[PDB]
């Protein structure tokens, strides 16, 4: 047993690094996106317009493989759907859309006053901000 | 084919206030601690603490539940851990947080600091908001006052 955790640990260890094709496409969609916030219905959708014999659940563990050893983040911004965004690694804004799933980063920064008001009403040093808004968009309003 | 699905209608409906108990039992530690944004696993324990004839999945299910129905909130932190944000009641939109970088307080803020700008964004961008989620990072106010007595 005591060596038998060893070799069922590097068996896992194994199936973390050593990649197969399957799981290696499930990457690919994710760096040909990179500005992007997929969710799993994303990634799973376009790793079928490349090799749709994968498995929804093949995509989902291999993100989910993905997010604990700190090479995506699974993120939910609140529109009730976990999103998962590499990190090749003030952080911008988004507009998420909760139905045509539209994403809209704004390159602008419009806290300013906002954040200065809460420094001093807290008595917070601001260093990064992470805004998200949610609602159906222009489009969506006439579709 | 509607026959049956008014049937499942009924079925779920039974099974419903058969589990309302262990609903309960969750919705309570929740309630208890408003000010934590608690983990379902933080979860999990505080419900064992009173009714640990549970189960971990009823938990979940019922925290899942409760973020889907805008009751509750999901949030990650930077800490790579899933936790379940309380909605003050009626609220519009959800608070503010104040996270610090180093020691880790968390501030729930609960006034509305972004008006003027969704304002703007609903302009700007032709956009309909319906909520938001803002926070900031930055070392918190006594971390300003106690790295000044180290250095
Ligand atoms: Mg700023
Ligand atoms: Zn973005
Ligand atoms: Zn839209
Ligand atoms: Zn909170
Ligand atoms: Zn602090």
């Amino acid at each position: 047993m005591e060596e038998r955790i060893e070799r069922i640990k590097k068996q896992l260890h194994a199936a973390s690094y050593k990649l197969t094709p399957q799981r290696e496409a499930t990457v690919r969609v994710l760096l040909e996106n990179e500005e992007d916030h997929l969710s799993a219905e994303d990634v799973y959708l376009l790793v079928k317009e490349k090799s749709p014999e994968i498995g929804l659940a093949t995509v989902y563990r291999t993100l989910e493989l993905l997010s604990e050893l700190k090479v995506v983040d699974k993120i939910n911004f609140g529109d009730g759907v976990s999103r998962y965004d590499l990190r090749q690694e003030r952080f911008h804004h988004h507009l998420i859309c909760t139905q045509c799933g539209a994403v809209q980063e704004i390159q602008e920064d419009l806290l300013g006053e906002v954040e200065r008001k809460v420094e001093h009403d807290w008595s917070f040093k601001v260093k990064d901000h992470r805004l998200t808004f949610h609602g159906i968009c222009k489009n969506c309003q006439e579709n």
